[PDB]
């Protein structure tokens, strides 16, 4: 399927354990499209002073279309050094691993696969 519908764990940011996927943009897509794949994926609602509490690359999930069945459509971008990989809407939050931390909300999402 091109899509999968995912309920993705909401983090606070001081919670977060492992904050980026990896060291490049292409490791950064890669990590984060398997841990989505594995239902190791969280997200953190980006506000001020989230995003220089995370590790760049950042991998951003962003509104690819205005909701089925309450999910709203989603597609990945990344960013290093204030170059965007990929070109979408709003920003839902940032994409980081989750090994365990308790969220605070669930964020239902299609994800383009
Ligand atoms: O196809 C799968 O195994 C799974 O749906 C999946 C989820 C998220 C990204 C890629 C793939």
């Amino acid at each position: 399927k091109t899509h999968v519908q995912l309920s993705l764990p909401v983090l606070q940011v001081r919670d977060v354990l492992v904050r980026g996927f990896g060291d490049s943009v292409e490791e950064v897509l890669s990590e984060a499209r398997q841990h989505l794949k594995d239902g190791t994926c969280g997200l953190v609602e980006v506000e001020k002073g989230v995003l220089p509490q995370l590790e760049q690359p950042y991998v951003f999930i962003k509104r690819s279309d205005a909701a089925p069945h309450g999910h709203v459509m989603v597609e990945l971008v990344a960013e290093l050094e204030g170059i965007q990989y990929g070109r979408s809407g709003e920003t839902l939050g940032v994409l980081v691993p989750h090994v365990g931390e308790i969220p605070v909300a669930y964020r239902k999402v299609l994800l383009r696969k």
